[PDB]
């Protein structure tokens, strides 16, 4: 069993996670700044296939046209120097205190109006380097109390700054998505669009919903103390998982961004599980914080850790399903019958079959067991490597 | 100042609410049974609207088909000598052991059936006593394990059934519509549809979505640790807020189920505010659970209790939306702007708007503050009664 | 590797556990009861060691003194023909309606000095069969709202009760050690003495502390969001570990009670690296309930995961801290040096130590890392079992 | 009803809180520093009675010995200028990259000395200025994975670093007191003492427990879902509530620090109930962060708000208790009744007494409500002034 990855197996990492200085609500940075040149390096000699960014990570808030054009050609040096590609890119609209109240729900409208022209600046910025996805992650579209955000005007902003995003990208022709990042709190006290499902159900209301989807993050949906497989399976089924962030997280708390495996690791094996039987084929994007305990050898450790846990489980997951006494045992469970079409004999045929109620034997079905504790353990077997 | 509810406040309750007998997962009943004509009575007397019911709280599970009768027309007789109404009704899908792994996403394909039969007997039941919602909580729907319960053959299975129940009721030509009450877990590990969003969501995928809405509960939003007034918000900006459960709960644990204005209070407030505001004109439904430690004498008091803190709250928020402080406060917060179109002027002039960016002035723009402290203490201070 | 179970490696099992019949807030039983007898003899047949029991679980409430007498003499037959061992006992003082606020903390005086009659009563049967540790779980003891229940006042109730119940084993000359098992909440709104740390506390205050231990739960920390394996220590450290349950929790929700090794599993691969490191030499209890889609076969499927998970777990946490590149990275983290004190040399040689302040190279400090990233990969790979 | 606070109220105010800059772990400071002299004045003429200080928020971290002494002189002046006291003052041991993995419990020797050094000397700085308080938050004592970190040494490197602190304090014949500020997590992902419970027990290990009691914050034990009323119940019975920190939480997430009032309002109304009625003398502390959507109109606001929020609880919970008809009810539920001993007549009387358990009749007693549902409608009409 070796776990070397590779560019084939399109394990991508945003600039601002490698790059994290380590200041945190209570703390200095511990770590100097990395170029984002050396961090292309270094990723790339890891076995990454790509990075992303955030247009503040790459040319300096305030940068003038021309400083811009510099550090984009600097950028793309390293990117033909290594092989390395930029599938995603997204706008900061939470860093600068002129977005303190939001960027596309703030209350001043000339602040709505300024995150609108940031972000399509960064659009074209993006399709220019190559990315098929752009992120929104609105993270300071919110409140702290009740009175300060009327959240129906707010998601009426909301829809306007995505609608008007998507006339651009439309008219500009570019071939790129949107993909919609929740996270429930932090921030703000309350952070609009706060889960997977919530950001599903308002991309329903947009002018051309086909242009967008969600970028569910491993630890946002548990900072919920939802079932992260849960959510993702939900995208998938609706067609939206354009992209997602992977990482780990300790349960209800501050949001952590720790590498990928660590934080609840059986979720993280579902999940793999889900990704890979569902042929997910978009990027694995790790959205992580090396810890600011850690120095530079540190940080490659854990970036290098993200891309093994991944392959570990992607290892222990396949194994699991080609066990012939683990599909016994999902059978025995009725996995099969699950998949299998409540009444395709129709409503009228439900209604006139008597053994669907008036001589269905309740109490014989009761009594069958669902046989899910022996399949479970045959899933910590499989996961431990521990199959005798 | 007096808080007397009388039936135009549209307070309805459950039959399994005030009849709640006290059992939970470590103990035993504390109070007897309730028949329901009594609890119709002294709702009746307490100045409740109406009442509402799953099928088992109202015919015994397992009765023949005249007991059923019998037990109904008790029913509507105490509902004729009362006045009472019953807006809507529902399905008990998880108190028997058949339902112990869901009803419409149950693995046995033949448990399917069964729970579409027992649902669709009880829409005809409702519909003949008038309830204009049927809900739905799919209690069962869900998992203790990752392999138990492959989400999307499950979400195949649940689109089925409600697809299959909207084709009978226009088959029927009944004029009744859908709500789906989410909650994240308890009884089962994980349940589908686990918020308010995701039950948005999913609606958008059903055949006819019109027929469709949600129920949220304010207990269950907070079990995820997510802001009801929010989720609300969200819904009536979808215009699928068909009916909701009002009680309390004291953060993410167990489903308390407490009385409304208990748990936490100052949601309670802003969700007030919010229904009256946005003109809500369902009912004000109480789902709740006078605690074990009570006699019959503590249940009625609960139940008003329910009903006079909904009162006060209204009268708290009314004056707070219509002090003359508070209307300067809201616009000194820009609350109007965030009224306003961000861009109403259109794409094109957004982007040849120089004031939205080349000469925006950012520093001037973050330097605002937003006073939003000052207008949440006018809130408090407003929910108090402690206006100077 | 094989993962078998002897009675030497010490696990037991409640009869509640096994037994529980699948009854929870919204549902009936699932199976019918176990007889005593039978989950003795299946438990035997496992590989386990013993079994604890609860007062009611052995002799249903309300036997004659003489039922009392037949159903203990059938238990210690059964004991006897298995070698199962009895290694702990506890008092049922929640189910009953009458201890439905509370045991020794009830505001009524008179169910008060009934509960403490009815824990002396099984004490002399824990005796009896041989028990060494006497569990109290305050299950009832709380309240769901604030003026029920003054909390000085009932601290004091608490106190005089276990005071006396330590003069009563005393006096009798019992050789039995008492052991407080927290939980911050469920069946009550709020629970006192919440966790391992208030229990730590409260114990304390009694007259003779040295009879009182905790016996921690690994759901029930989890329940406030808390790290089990830091609590244990604690506990540990305090010489105060004297039982302790094991199960799995899936975070801040409803108490689950899953199968060992389910739940948190790296939080079990610590736990148990820290009870076989620190030689907890007590019984390995399992305090968990078979999910209620399971039958029979399904609840001793479950019981056998308790033990094989622990024994893998056991595997692999001796290999992480036998493994010589484990042992350097220990070093490298500097696990050495917290281990030495601070200053032995006393605190005037500290404050003459100029090495410690004026002169202390605080950036070179600053600029170390602590290298924890690869140690923690190091035991992610022995756990999964991928050390390559 | 006017709610202007006095000194007399003893409100105080840490130097970082109005001075909060606005940097968040997402985002630039939005407000300018705040000179302290400035916030001495400002708060003076709000009615506060005085503030307390981290040794680096009054002098900056490296100052030369002279600057020193210039910084604390033109404190001094201020609080001459204005008659505010500084009651308690505390130790910066988390900002500095220095303290990353800890100041007391840190892994590296050198830097647990270095913490004690610095701690030293403020606490000769907070005799100078009369503080009779010094309280202890070990933010970076913890781990954020689980070799990190052997809890039992840490936990010996933190009672040696108290015991040498108090061994300081008595060669000098100070008059001040230690207090602990529990934190569950954050910044570190599971922090040492995470609760009131755990800081009492760890006390009760110290060589001179007498010097220490607790230092608890609101939103620190709502962070665990845990009811702070009831934690500050037990401190108060353990004799060791020497100081307390007052602000607001929304449940559980990140460490808000909200203004006073705001989070769950009935745990304020509760617990300044319980502060007033057991004659707490301490400051009331208010250890809040005014939101960066603010600017210093705003800072002002909301610090005003904490005290006028206590003010108005304070007078609320005196009408509850002073109410007839509370009295009655309280009668009613029989709290007069848990005030009195269970068994003063002693061990072997209760043995002998029939009437606790032979003759006991546990169905009559089941039956009595204890009418907790009336008692807290009365609350909640007191908190609201609703009183009819
Ligand atoms: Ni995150
Ligand atoms: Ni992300
Ligand atoms: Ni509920
Ligand atoms: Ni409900
Ligand atoms: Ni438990
Ligand atoms: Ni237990
Ligand atoms: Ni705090
Ligand atoms: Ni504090």
């Amino acid at each position: 069993m070796n776990y070397q990855p590779t560019p084939e197996d399109r394990f991508t990492f945003g600039l601002w996670t490698v790059g994290w200085q380590g200041r945190d609500p209570f703390g200095d940075a511990t770590r100097r700044a990395l170029d984002p040149v050396e961090s292309v390096r270094r990723l790339a000699e890891l076995g990454a296939h790509g990075v992303t960014f955030h247009d503040d990570d790459l040319i300096p808030f305030g940068s003038s046209d021309s400083e811009r054009e510099e550090h984009v050609k600097r950028f793309r040096q390293a990117l033909d120097d290594t092989g390395m590609k930029v599938p995603m890119a997204t706008t900061n609209l939470f860093t600068h205190p002129v977005f303190k109240d939001g960027g596309f729900t703030a209350n001043d409208r000339d602040v709505r109006r300024y995150a609108l022209r940031k972000t399509i600046r960064n659009i074209d910025l993006a399709v220019e380097l190559g990315a098929e996805t752009y992120v929104a992650w609105g993270g300071r579209e919110g409140a702290e109390s009740g009175g300060a955000k009327d959240v129906r005007d707010a998601l009426d902003r909301m829809k306007e700054a995505f609608d008007l995003l998507g006339e651009y990208v439309t008219s500009q022709g570019y071939d790129i998505r949107f993909a919609i990042e929740p996270k429930p709190n932090e921030p703000r006290g309350d952070i609009l669009l706060p889960t997977v499902g919530h950001a599903l159900a308002f991309i329903e209301r947009l002018e051309r919903p086909e242009l967008y989807g969600v970028n569910p993050e491993v630890g946002h949906e548990q900072m919920a103390g939802l079932n992260f497989p849960h959510g993702i399976a939900q995208a998938l089924w609706a067609g939206k998982l354009f992209h997602i962030d992977l990482n780990g997280q300790n349960g209800i708390k501050y949001d952590q961004d720790l590498r990928f495996g660590a934080g609840d690791l059986r979720a993280a094996f579902w999940l793999v599980d889900l990704l890979e039987s569902a042929g997910y084929s978009g990027p694995r994007h790790f959205d992580f914080k090396p810890p600011r305990t850690e120095d530079f050898d540190g940080v490659w450790a854990s970036a290098a850790g993200c891309m093994r846990n991944y392959l570990i489980l992607k290892e222990r997951a396949a194994a699991f399903r080609a066990d012939p006494e683990v599909q016994e045992a999902l059978r025995a469970s009725r996995l099969d019958e699950l998949a299998r079409p409540t009444a395709a004999d129709g409503l009228q045929a439900l209604l006139d079959d008597r053994s669907a109620f008036e001589e269905f034997d309740v109490d014989a079905a009761a009594a069958r067991g669902m046989a899910f504790e022996r399949l479970d353990q045959l899933a910590m077997d499989h996961l431990l490597g521990a199959r005798g």
